[PDB]
């Protein structure tokens, strides 16, 4: 449970840095979040929660940037 603070006012720029994270790790730790608040400039509580909601949409298939590969990379 958490206080009644509802806020999702984010900027494409800030979110951009997140979208990249979610992909690398659908879930972030307390040691990683601290960093996100330095690249996105958004409160830890604002980022932590974000990741949660992100999972929902994805599971349903809302995200348009996720699993949106374009090319087929590889290595010999």
């Amino acid at each position: 449970g958490s206080s009644g603070s509802s806020g999702k006012r984010k900027t494409k720029e800030q979110l951009a840095i997140l979208k990249s994270f979610f992909l690398q790790c659908q879930w972030a730790r307390r040691e990683d979040y601290q960093k996100l608040e330095q690249i996105t400039g958004l409160p830890r509580p604002e980022i932590i929660q974000w990741f949660g909601d992100t999972r929902y949409a994805l599971k349903h298939g809302q995200l348009k940037w996720f699993r949106d590969n374009a090319s087929g990379p590889s290595s010999g």
